[PDB]
C-alpha cells in the first residue's frame, strides 16, 4: 500500500511549492511511483488534496497532543500541549497547513478536522467543569491561548524576536492568564 | 497609474498564488503590458516585492491604529485595534498580505507601527502590561484577534456579540499584570 508515500510526496512538494503547483507527474517521480499507481488511490488531483488536507491535519492533532495524559493537571496539560505546537513551528505541517476550496468541502474538512482534538476539548471542557478557566466556547478558549501562540512560534522561527527560557514561560503564563478566571 | 497598475496586478496575482505564481510573464500579461515595461518602471523582480510588501505594510498598519487617537485611555486604544483586526478577516488586503526581507524593509515597517509600539510601552511604564517584549504583547492579544477573525471570516465559528466582548476582555488579560 503506496498511499502514505504518495502523501508523504505530495506534502513535501505542497510544504515547498504549494498546492495549486502540485503536478501528478512530479508526484510519481518524487514519491517513486509509476503515475497509475497514483489513480489506484486517488481519483484526481482534487481529491488527493482533500486527503492532504485530512492527512496534515491528523499530525498536527498528535503532535499537538503528543506526551498528554488526562491524568495529568490542568496546567501542565496546557503546557505540555503549548511547548508541542511551539516545537511545531518551521516545520512541513506548520508550511503546508498556512495555506490549505468550495464550502461543502470547506465545512466537511473543518468538522472532520475539529474531531482530531480530543484532548484539547477534554482540557477546556474539564477546566470549564472545575470553574478555572472562563466560560466560552472551546474554539475561543483555543483562539486565545493555543492558536495565538502558532503566532508567537512563526514570528519567533521567522527572527523577529529571541525569546530565553524565563521569556517562554512568561509566555505561557500569560497566554494561560486569558482562559482562566480572574 | 501604469507603475500603480501593475503594482497591483503584482498584488493580485499574489493574492490567487502567492510569489511562486508571481513571474515576470504572468504579471505583464496580467497587467496588459510587455515584460520590458515592467523592468522600466521597477528595476526587477526584487526590488518590485519589496514595493508590494511595503505597500500591503502600510494598507494593513493604517486598517490596524483607524482611528486611534493616542490621548485616548490605554484600553479604549486597545479595542479600537483589536476590532480594527477582527474586521480586516476575509479581506482583499488580508489575503495578500498573508502570503507576503531586508533590515531596512523591516525597519521601515516597524515605524509604520508605531501606535502599537506606544500602547504597549506606555502601558508597561505605567505598570499595566506584564513587562513583556512589545512583539511578545502583541503575539498574546491582537494574534488572538487574528485567529478568531480568520475562524469567523471562513464561516468556521461565529461569535455573538457577548462573546465578543468577552473575547477581547479575555485578551486583555493575557497582557495586564494580575
Ligand atoms: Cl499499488
Amino acid at each position: 500500500d503506496k498511499r502514505d508515500q504518495i502523501l508523504a510526496a505530495a506534502e513535501q512538494l505542497i510544504a515547498e511549492s504549494g498546492f495549486q503547483g502540485l503536478s501528478m507527474q512530479k508526484l510519481a517521480n518524487e514519491a517513486g511511483v509509476a503515475a497509475g499507481t497514483i489513480y489506484r488511490y486517488f481519483s484526481d488531483k482534487e481529491h488527493l488534496l482533500e486527503e492532504v488536507r485530512l492527512n496534515v491535519a491528523k499530525r498536527i492533532a498528535s503532535a499537538v497532543q503528543a506526551g498528554v495524559n488526562d491524568d495529568m493537571p490542568l496546567k501542565e496539560r496546557y503546557r505540555t500541549m503549548w511547548l508541542n505546537i511551539w516545537n511545531l513551528a518551521g516545520s512541513n505541517l506548520n508550511a503546508i497547513s498556512n495555506r490549505v476550496l468550495p464550502c461543502t468541502t470547506r465545512n466537511k474538512t473543518w468538522e472532520l478536522e475539529r474531531k482530531m482534538f480530543a484532548q484539547v476539548d477534554r482540557l477546556f471542557n474539564q477546566g470549564k467543569e472545575e470553574g478555572v478557566f472562563k466560560p466560552l466556547d472551546n474554539e475561543v478558549l483555543s483562539g486565545l491561548s493555543f492558536e495565538a501562540s502558532v503566532a508567537l512560534a512563526r514570528k519567533h522561527a521567522l527572527g523577529f524576536y529571541q525569546l530565553d527560557d524565563d521569556a517562554l514561560e512568561a509566555a505561557i503564563e500569560a497566554s494561560w492568564d486569558a482562559i482562566i478566571k480572574h
